[PDB]
């Protein structure tokens, strides 16, 4: 667990971690209010599966509700209404043990933080901000989902519910939370959501005034076609707008490139995404994942949110690749503990960790044969990796004596050097 920042100053603590995402969309339905009694009974074999984080959900308290049409939601943190750190997931007390069983058995806590709104309508809550007073977006001129006065990033729905984050009131109430976060409930790191809400300069305020040496990675989920057309990223890739959003806010961010690149292209096309990235610089700093809350299926309720789900048939083939390449994985919960890809997940981690594959390791790509076929080198071994691909050896694309590493899927995943 070597801790440090990137030669850019990017908050990716060592570039070795491989994180967890602690929870799936449905957790407050299936397991109301028991959670963290969940978690801090599990702790013990998430860090034996090696994770090196968690990704924890939003611990300020979410008591919304949203129905019209047979298919509901609410409570799960994005619509919170306080900081206080009661109901849905547990209660505070069992927020503290569940973070002294993590940290106990060496898993950095990582908070998913929603700085951009709030349940401003909701009743019984301790924090009130009034209107007119400039601590909201809707205080200035509001013409359309862009940067008004009051807001220097995108809005949430309407927009009545966005912070002025800028507001110097708005901003040192979320900086004293995450210290709060920090000092008392054992966050290693933070998760920002909705990361075009807000400047992303402010999200390295944010954390080199409360956790400086920390981890932290940010969602940034806009694809060119959302930016003005004199912008310049509405024709740059998904690679550009993601790599400049992390410069400015001096932390890594989720590989959206990548995901779009699995939802839209070829098992080839995956080279596409931040962590194929030649320049170690741009590579280094990418969060890859396969699914998330948001993106896939959770048990219960309706399948969960599932906007961009990735196809039960690539499920295998997408981790065999985030797992052995640059870039730091994150791994969705049921697909680790409800859907049976836990053992086979086990393995790549454990190759992962024998080759010494990092953020920052080099891969190249290999062009002759069906599939993606790379060659990552480890900072131990090296790695060759053949997804649906017609590759008959590891020799035939690496020099070297290799051993099978994993053999999956009728063939279908194959890693070499042990
Ligand atoms: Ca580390
Ligand atoms: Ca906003």
């Amino acid at each position: 667990d070597q801790a440090g920042k990137s030669p850019n100053a990017v908050r990716y603590h060592g570039g070795d971690e491989i994180i967890l995402q602690g929870f799936h969309w449905n957790v407050v339905r299936e397991a109301p209010n028991d959670w963290y009694n969940i978690l801090r009974q599990q702790a013990a074999t998430i860090a034996a599966d090696g994770f090196s984080a968690i990704w924890m959900p939003v611990p300020w308290r979410d008591f919304s509700s949203w129905s019209d049409g047979s298919k509901s939601g609410g409570g799960e943190g994005y619509f919170w209404h306080d900081f206080n750190k009661n109901g849905r997931y547990g209660s505070d007390a069992q927020l503290r043990q569940a973070a002294s069983a993590l940290g106990g058995a060496g898993v950095k806590v990582l908070y998913d933080v929603v700085p951009n709104h709030m349940n401003r309508g909701y009743p019984d809550k301790e924090i009130n901000l009034p209107a007119g007073q400039g601590f909201w977006r809707n205080d200035c001129a509001d013409p359309g989902n862009y940067p008004n006065d009051c807001d220097d990033g995108d809005r949430f729905i309407g927009g009545d519910a966005d912070l002025n984050t800028g507001h110097p009131q708005v901003y040192g109430m979320f900086r004293d939370e995450f210290t709060n976060l920090r000092s008392q409930y054992g966050a290693g790191g933070f998760r920002f959501d909705f990361v075009r809400g807000y400047a992303p300069e402010r999200v390295n305020s944010w954390m080199t005034d409360s956790a400086d040496n920390s981890f932290c990675v940010g969602q940034l989920w806009k694809g060119p076609s959302e930016y003005p057309n004199w912008d310049w990223r509405n024709t740059a890739s998904w690679q550009q707008i993601i790599k400049d959003w992390s410069d400015r806010a001096k932390c890594p961010v989720f590989d959206f490139a990548l995901k779009e690149r699995m939802q839209n292209g070829s098992i080839a096309d995956w080279k596409h995404g931040l962590n194929g990235n030649p320049d170690p610089r741009w590579r280094e700093v990418a969060v890859t994942f396969v699914d998330n809350h948001d993106t896939g299926y959770s048990p219960g309720q309706n399948g969960g949110q599932h906007h961009w789900a990735l196809q039960d048939g690539l499920i295998r083939q997408a981790y065999a690749y985030i797992l052995t390449s640059p870039g730091t994985p994150v791994v969705y919960w049921d697909h680790m503990y409800d859907w049976g890809y836990g053992d086979f997940i086990r393995q790549l981690i454990q190759v992962r960790r024998a080759a010494g594959v990092r953020a920052d390791s080099a891969i190249s790509f290999h062009s002759g044969y069906s599939g993606l076929v790379a060659t990552v080198s480890g900072s131990q071994q090296t790695l060759v990796v053949a997804l649906n691909s017609d590759l008959g050896n590891p020799g035939q694309v690496a020099s070297g004596s290799f051993s099978e590493a994993v053999n999956a899927s009728n063939g279908q995943v194959r890693v070499w050097r042990s």
